[PDB]
Order: structure tokens, then sequence, then C-alpha cells
């Protein structure tokens, strides 16, 4: 039970500022699905870092790519994750900041996982939207830690404090989910470019 001190006051701040957050990423996501060259852009930083992790702007255009392209698996059930949480182990084996991506990422697919399984449909998309601001205001910081703690608390079942978060934004959620449909052959394309460039490098 509870949660680490860091990880309470990245929920508190994100609270406080979540008309901001919570609005700059449905606009972010709003661009990027209207915006080929942003796409276009996302794709081949991502393709950069997986032959050099070095740069941390080509690693988070990796994580942008993968956390949209995951959103396919999770919907086709228990195959289709394992396998791609078998393609990300095959990533983190790269190096040590390939390690660091593929971890985090994990964390997300179990948590998107625990929400489908034990939540009605609307509470399960405005659970991910309150989650997915504190996770953001922690990776703005540089905070990694704290991100990946919001992630687990989430596997565990304690969904309440990011649900609590986004009910006044239950609209937003809506229209997020709305935007992920637009970007099903995005993420389909991405995942299959991805797993073939992970094998040239291995
Ligand atoms: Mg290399
Ligand atoms: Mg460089």
């Amino acid at each position: 039970s509870g949660m680490r001190e860091r990880v309470e006051e990245a929920l508190r701040r994100a609270k406080e500022r979540r008309e901001e957050i919570i609005g700059k990423y449905l606009e972010w996501a709003k661009t990027f699905a209207n915006n080929p060259e942003l796409q276009k852009e996302i794709n081949e930083r991502a393709l950069k870092a997986i032959k050099d992790p070095s740069d941390e702007k080509d690693l988070k255009a990796l994580g942008i790519a993968l956390a949209i392209g995951m959103k396919g698996p999770i919907e086709l059930g228990e195959e289709a994750v394992e396998e791609l949480l078998g393609l990300l182990e095959r990533l983190g084996k790269l190096s040590e900041k390939h390690a660091e991506l593929a971890d985090f990422l994990k964390a997300l697919v179990q948590a998107y996982m625990t929400l489908k399984k034990t939540l009605s449909e609307e509470e399960y998309r405005v659970t991910y939207l309150g989650m997915i601001a504190v996770v953001l205001l922690a990776l703005s910081e540089g905070d990694y830690d704290t991100a990946k703690a919001a992630l687990e608390l989430v596997v565990e079942g304690d969904y309440e404090p990011f649900l609590e978060l986004a009910e006044p934004y239950a609209e937003e959620a809506k229209e997020a989910w709305e935007i992920n449909k637009k970007l099903v052959e995005y993420g389909l394309k991405v995942l299959e470019k991805m797993k073939e460039a992970i094998k040239e490098v291995e």
C-alpha cells in the first residue's frame, strides 16, 4: 500500500496543472494524427535510435512510436501482447539505454492490460488519461523512476488516484480514444518497421 513521496508529489503537481497537461497531450495527439511531416520525423528518429541510443531526442522518438504502436497488440490479446513484450526484451538487450526504455514500455503494456481487464470501458479510458498525465509530467522533468512508479501502481490495481485526477476531463478522454482510432494504420506499419530494424542490429 501507499507510494513514495516523489510519486505523491508528482500526482499533486499534475492535478494542479491538469487542464494544461491534459490539454497539451490531446492537442499534440491531434496534431500528430493530422500532420504527416511529424509522423515521418518520429519514424526516422526512432530508426536512428535503434542503431545508436545516445541522443535523448532520438530515444524519445523511439518511445513515442512504440507507445502508439502498442495499442494494436493490447486490443488483440494475450498472444499478441506476449510477442510484443518479447520484441521489447530483444530491444533492451542491445544496450543499457535501450534497456531503460524497454523496461518503461513493458510497464506501460502491463498497466493497460490491468485496466482493461478490471474496469468498465469509461473508467478504463479516464483512468488511463490521468495516469499518462502524471507520467508525462515526470518524464518532462527527467524523473524516469517516478514515471515508472506510477505505472507500477496501476499494474497493482491502485487506479483510484489517477481516475480522480481525470474525472473532470471525461470528454478529453473520449477524444483521445477517437484519435487513437485514426492512428491504427500508422501503428501497424511502424511496429513492423521497428521489428525489422531490431533484427538487423542484433
Ligand atoms: Mg550502432
Ligand atoms: Mg549523436
